[PDB]
């Protein structure tokens, strides 16, 4: 989805001032057309909950820098697979790259959960 | 959630060689108690599927590197909340620290999904 700023605030139930803080810290960004996506809703809701635990938007800036680097590693794997999707009537040619990107994200997420478990216990 | 190496191989359904390679490369590890967790099963499952698409275990090292650094940032945010847990009559409670850690991971995952969709 393509959400305006106001659409994002309504869906997230977060204050405009928190969104402004997250934008100015580079944590959240608009997509290339200047809209927000569905992930922005979740990011803003998590950021609000985290602010309530004393974590200010500027302290999430590292998460974003790391996410961008990981996204590039994932694109290296999935990008060349865009052309390899089945293109029959019933197919959509992007599905294979999406599947591969999703596997990589799941892998990565699980690695972080694992590493966190270990450092907190 | 405390899995032996055999439990991990049977649950993940991957070849012994793949696990061996992932261990050697540092991508998968046991916890401090010496065993594997439920996350290891998912990691192995995903790694096998990714291998089928071209991704060698060696190539997953960059993922592991990054995940460890992210866990260190998460520990810095969540670690101080261990002592703030709602222990009740107990001496300890890590539930707040776990919640903060879970939020942070969700946020980070969502940041990745957003960036991937943009790049692709
Ligand atoms: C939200 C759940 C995951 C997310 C995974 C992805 C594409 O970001 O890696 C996907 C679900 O597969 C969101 C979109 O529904 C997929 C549209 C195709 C875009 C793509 O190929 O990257
Ligand atoms: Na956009």
């Amino acid at each position: 989805m393509r959400l305006s700023r106001e659409d994002l605030l309504e869906r997230s139930e977060v204050a405009d001032e928190l969104l402004t803080a997250l934008l100015k810290a580079g944590v959240i960004t608009t997509g290339p057309g200047g809209f927000f996506d569905e992930h922005a809703v979740v990011i803003l809701q998590c950021a609000r909950a985290l602010a309530e635990y004393g974590v200010e938007p500027r302290h999430l800036r590292a998460f974003r820098s790391a996410a961008d680097r990981q996204s590039d590693l994932i694109a290296q794997i999935a990008g060349p697979l865009v052309k390899a999707g089945k293109a029959g009537a019933r197919d959509r040619a992007d599905d294979l790259a999406r599947e591969v990107a999703a596997l990589a994200i799941t892998l990565h997420t699980s690695l972080i959960k694992s590493a966190v478990r270990d450092v907190l216990h």
